[PDB]
């Protein structure tokens, strides 16, 4: 039974289309989104059942790009493990969905967004979200949506809606916003030191722009929408609630007055364990029990701040935690630093390399190359846990990316600094926003390594607590205030402006007023941290490191250039492959060699002294014999029989000579 | 202590020896199979007890190829043998015929590992692998209905080939593996070039007759060297209870299965069950919990399979209302994706395939290194079976077993119609996305592939279609089901899939769960499947019946230039290092004819016109070492300055002019 | 802040411990530095226990930035534990485990990350010192702490904590860790060195070690927090008491019985007759039964009674041997000793087949490739099939035992790949892999210096009484207080491994142990040699061949080309390793005959 519904609307420069009822009919919901020539099939599947007493919402979004979308056969060996981009877009898509799924809805849902065709004029992430909104909306799955999304560029003082990839080459702002009709949900952006007034106006611009799509998706759901799932959250029995409150409230109140994190968490757990034990003394319950307990935590933490009382570690809403900053932390690194802000610590190591160390990426967008790679990883011992050490998690990529695009604007160009840079931020402790410590930390590690940055860059994490009209904007948030708070608001940049802005908003009905206030209280905190930073390292060091790849320089007769590059460019490639040294040659005459070592650096030249009289006493092998013998000196010259070892003269066959003349004679 | 028993016998051209009692002695059984110089160690291990409840049979086959078997050191750069397509596929090939041979209700976990110790090019490994499995299992004493042989059968010159090598299949119009017991064909797997059903069926029977010698060899080998057979029994019955559940539930159940609407139907069956459960409960009452509800479930489950089977056998319509011969609704579409080189959406009932074609350049060929390695594939056929197609949630990790197995079946269905590389100088990649599967998706993959390729302008020999079948057999009566649903394959005692063109079978796959499926039944089953695949062909032909007059503007193109033949040594270079570099540079296949042409394979134009330059410059303004001599491409004095004397116009010599 | 920094001197290098600055949230963490080698070591002990086994997991990881390098992968990151990383993790794990108190089920995870690496300081030792010190601060129940040292041999003199370059000139690379009191674990490779030299190295390592152990013991004081509250569970003498009085006599008679069936019958019977009368008057029973069971058998061997299979302590299981078992392999050997069996295959290749391993030891080529596969069927089990830890662990021991008798590449210009299949394992199969290798390399005509063998041993020590067990069964592993394995030639000892549970093990004995090992070694060797004595005078026909040709000296550069590009194309076209005499002939290393005469058709046109 095939009944195909299609809604079409016009989103700025492009025509968008949602189709349903043709493809993927067994999914709980599925939509074909086409925007320009960019097409995704977005299907959601949701289990009707949930595991009794589940602590988390098993939403999985899988965004996958098919190389047949761009007309290309996959390069390596089919499509392999997820590309960094795929991981990121899955994460970009997940974020805004999550808060729209009702509190307490634990059924596992899976969103799969597959790119069928990719148009260069239309980046995929935007219609992906539009699709996910539409698919979840069709499904009937409990959802508070529908959410739209928009990308906003900034060029010539105007705002660009849904810019292409090239168009962004001209933009100082790359920003994706996603929200509902009434509220902004999440924001991801990089920018070059733009002012808060611009960042905010950009979030608002997109939030207005996307309304057309949220309307369209909304009515699409009207026409073709399935039946709304009858569903309700797990129930709490207030008899038990009262019981839990009377027993744990006073203890939680103080337990939350413990400044030191691990001491706090231990005490909380003890309260939690006494509870469970106190209950048993008399599988859903324990969940129902945990629900009540968590609600209590929330109210306790929240009502403290809302009433003017001091925060968990005692700060007022406006004060950043204590910061200790060091550099030259590791002996063998090119650059390093240790950034400790409160209980959050990042050890950022910088490494340098030649083009050989540069990274090729493959994906839609075609095959490009990054000379700046930024890695971030988050080990279980920073949280005080025990876990598996396997490859980087979606957040570890997601946070690496954010930290990276915060820093990118101040990272020098290829022109000035002809290296490849690898930054690795390692979080050795995290009580909150380790993400921002990476930025801070890396800015120091980059300078400490001699990288000629435009200006020192730092970042801060904000949140708020709102009930009705009243709200407090928290600065330098800690894990608890993110978990029990209403938002996590990330701002990074230099003194002159914001390089990156990231928003995740749990609640709805947040206003530009609050947002406007949070961008500065952030701006303060940023400048506060910058000051404390600049006391250790204010500027990039005037030189790279000693163990850093350094160039070996030798000058060649511009005529002798015909050789070293070889016919077709083959001999220079042979050289760089054999020594692993990248060689750069002035059209005349100087050579500049990139050497990770002096051992190759010296191994790169010996190969170039080759391709490039006067005797000078060479040593070279005999090839032809006559009559004397032509030896091979690198060209050939005659050893006259008169000049063979004297006594008047065989004397050799072939295998192993001074040069005695030219217009080339030899002697022994 | 080691007691080593050997069995030597002739199989076709090759001497086969089984050994046991020397290696792998702690296995539940182990055999070293040798055929020609191909050698395998095949071992089986079975847990001695089933888990608490067990609803199924945990059979696992591991087939692995050591590269030392080929006297090679592995190419993988950490230099170790990620089970490959072939290793997976062959594992699945060995698995299939084993399953039906394990007795009903034997739930003990069983692992079969087949490792290739040495490889002979004359003797493909899978055949001895199946024989070895047959022997190890027999030796094990594990309960088994066996023992089974296998044979590969080729067709050349109108006559059958027994266990041919790859070299020999190059001249064969058929590649078919058949596995069976003394009395029965268990599984068939094959590709063929448009061969008629009787030649296909003839091959199955030729293999089945030909393998007997190996089955006999194994059977007596086992007799001699086997270990004590396991003492095992299928769960006891309660005949009285069964007769009672039947008398009670049968009439109502027959009426329930008259409801085509699932949720509505499953409701009734639950009612009938719950009622049955009450009735038993009263028949006892004061006796203590004498109602198990489990043994009842089993008896009940088995009764509804009987009943459904009976209804179809007596002419009743299938669960969805179709009779045995009718194929589900089909809808075909081409050119569904803007940026694809070709595409199709094939939907048959609830089975649906989005198939996409990508045209590519010699640069895109996927290399393969294995036993019989150093191979390039210009035809790349992938397959995808996402959780949502069956309407559930599942991980996305890598190609699954089924995805390889199904994907591969589809590929061998299509390959016979795919143009030779001389005729169509493109590498092809077809990716099959199964959006909806209840049905046979793999055959949908076939139909969609045939459409996708033509849509892309691939000059396929002819459109190819495929269809999946099932067969119910109760005693002497049987029914042949066309285009079976998913739930229908457990209904039947054998399932087969047949793909081909209007003129012949390009692939045939058979899995048989029972004994006494005759050449006659097969003959008739294949006919109904033919009538089916033509029905489907006719439908798809209405959308696109022949390849497109040309290639998508989005596909790779040839760029053509003319050169100086005397300069060919210059472009190819000394040793051929120059032309190499050019390709790895621009990523273009550069094929230089004797004189004087150059054909350049280019994905984009930019890549192509780049190949042009590096060529041209190397053959046909600027910027040295008074007088000028700047030299530019790898010497104007008056015209530096007429002002006399600081500080390519071109006309041993070689004097001018630059500036 | 603090930031407590202890500094001492280990031999040539200055070692530095510190804490309080970083990884504060961890149960404990230390930054250990030796020379310029730096490792963050951290220990997280999970809050509360759960179990009957010890969930200890050590992860030693290497960051490329420690070496100033960017990872060579496609993703430019490090996601794939290297064989090295897995090996070191295993190595750091061994000496720690036995130090963790009896009946401590609390889950512990130690993470040692290399943040900096010096060519003069191998990363092994500072890691172990740092793990020992990290666990120190955690306050986690521990009977430690310990330290580690490496010992080399150059010109009759031992070398403390030698570097990679220096090891080149050492006849010995030996790692040892131990508590102040006693030695715990040893891992070594030597070139046919005497037992006296090896064991002297274990002592030397143990003596030079105390400096570190002291430094550590102090570092804890200056910094480390007070211990964890803990104590061996619920010890019930009431439980012990009754069991014995109703248990020993019937059970000690149940092990005088033959191999199995009459064992698992009567024993299991006892587990009933005693199961029956218990309730007349918790799994806790299951143990103190097994522990008694242990004691029973431990005793019986000490009194010189049959081992579980009927063997005495000195006799090695019957050994059968075959070479050239597989038709198409370059070399083959099937080595069965008792119920342990290894099929081992030799494959030779051109320089094109050489291993490229990149890591903190610098970019390198390996022409000797050794692999070890331990499939589930050898033990009679079903299991899943990337090689596990123990496979690399056992594989690596086997390798280093064979390496010293392996020809240098100039003497035998072939890449070698040895693969060892364990088709049966009861009693050490890592040693079966060594015995299987000699034969296989020799069957393949690989001119090994001498046939090599190895044996796995065990020691039961109760008080001052003990017994040294030869060719230990898998089920004799729990019995032993020491599990050591030994491999070597008719002359010296190639490889030595030891792991030690109890204390008070004295030089006076393991000396003896190392002998009884030598006996068996010699014994095994004698039986091997009568199958294959010396390497085959020839390399197998199927193996790569060297085609030799002679061209005109003047044209040597028409082959090699310009900068070397022409000669690289030929080797990358035909897959042949090619070299030219200064002026003269040309040796072509070819896999097949075609491939090799493909190299000729090319070299001729250039001529």
């Amino acid at each position: 039974a095939m009944n195909k519904i299609r809604k079409t609307f016009q989103y700025g420069k492009h025509e968008v289309t949602f189709e349903t009822g043709e493809m993927a009919r067994q999914a709980t919901g599925a939509v074909v989104v086409r925007m320009g020539d960019t097409v995704l099939l977005v299907s959601v599947v949701a289990k009707k059942e949930a595991e009794e007493g589940r602590d988390f919402f098993p939403l999985t979004v899988n965004y996958q790009e098919k190389t047949y979308a761009a007309g290309k056969i996959p390069g390596g060996y089919r499509e392999g493990r997820p590309t960094e981009k795929e991981t990121l877009t899955s994460r970009l898509i997940d974020r805004p969905l999550r808060p729209l799924f009702p509190k307490g809805f634990t059924n596992e849902v899976q969103v799969i967004a597959t790119v069928l065709s990719v148009d260069s004029k239309v980046p995929t992430d935007i219609p992906a979200i539009l699709g996910a909104s539409a698919a979840i909306g069709l499904s009937g799955i409990p959802f508070n949506g529908s959410l739209g999304a928009a990308r906003v560029g900034y060029r010539g003082g105007e705002y660009l809606l849904n810019p292409s990839l090239d168009e962004l080459k001209d933009s100082a702002l790359d920003l994706v916003v996603a929200g509902t009709r009434d509220a902004v949900l999440m924001v991801e952006s990089e920018a070059q030191e733009l002012p808060e007034s611009v960042m905010l106006g950009a979030v608002l611009h997109g939030h207005q722009a996307m309304q057309v799509a949220i309307q369209a998706i909304a009515e699409f759901i009207q026409e073709a929408g399935g039946a709304k799932w009858e569903w309700e959250p797990p129930t709490v029995n207030t008899a038990l609630e009262k019981w839990v409150v009377e027993k744990s409230e006073a203890p939680l109140k103080k337990a939350y007055q413990i400044q030191e994190k691990t001491a706090r968490q231990a005490q909380i757990q003890a309260i939690r364990d006494q509870l469970l034990a106190d209950r048993a003394a008399e599988a859903v319950n324990e969940h129902e029990l945990a629900v009540i307990f968590h609600e209590l935590e929330r109210r306790i933490v929240r009502e403290q701040i809302l009433t003017g009382q001091p925060r968990i570690d005692g700060r007022d809403t406006k004060t950043v935690r204590p910061i200790t900053v060091k550099v030259g932390v590791l002996p063998r690194s090119h650059g390093s630093a240790l950034f400790t802000r409160g209980e959050t610590q990042a050890l950022v190591v910088t490494t340098l390399g030649t083009e050989r160390d540069a990274q090729s990426i493959d994906d839609l967008d075609g095959d490009r190359q990054e000379e700046f790679i930024f890695h971030y990883n988050f080990p279980p011992f920073c949280v005080g846990e025990v876990g598996f050490m396997s490859g980087p998690k979606r957040r570890e990529i997601g946070h690496g990316r954010l930290a990276k695009r915060a820093v990118v604007p101040v990272v020098p160009t290829l022109d000035k600094f002809p290296y490849v840079i690898r930054v690795v931020s390692e979080i050795l402790e995290s009580n909150g926003s380790s993400s921002m410590a990476s930025v801070c930390g890396s800015s120091l590690a980059l300078m400490d390594a001699g990288v000629p940055t435009k200006a020192p860059v730092a970042g801060i994490a904000m949140g708020l607590i709102k009930e009705n009209d009243k709200y407090a904007v928290l600065s330098d948030i800690l894990g608890d205030e993110d978990h029990l708070g209403d938002m996590d608001f990330k701002v990074a940049g230099t003194s002159n402006g914001v390089t990156a802005l990231q928003m995740d908003i749990k609640i709805e009905g947040i206003t530009k007023e609050i947002m406007e206030q949070a961008l500065d209280q952030a701006k303060e905190g940023r400048l506060h941290i910058l000051s404390i930073m600049n006391k250790v390292l204010d500027k990039p060091r005037s030189q790279v490191s000693d163990l850093a790849p350094q160039y070996v320089t030798m000058k060649i007769n511009p005529e002798k250039i015909r050789d070293v590059i070889g016919k077709g460019g083959v001999v220079i490639r042979e050289i760089t492959e054999a020594t692993n040294c990248a060689i750069d040659i002035s059209d005349d005459g100087t050579i500049k060699i990139a050497a990770h070592t002096t051992e190759e650096g010296e191994a790169a030249k010996r190969r170039i002294e080759e391709l490039t009289e006067l005797g000078k006493v060479y040593e070279g092998t005999v090839v032809k014999i006559t009559d004397g013998a032509f030896v091979q000196i690198l060209t050939q010259g005659l050893v006259h029989i008169s000049q063979i070892a004297q006594e008047r003269v065989d004397y050799l066959e072939e295998g192993q000579v001074k040069v005695i003349e030219i217009d080339v004679r030899l002697s022994m």
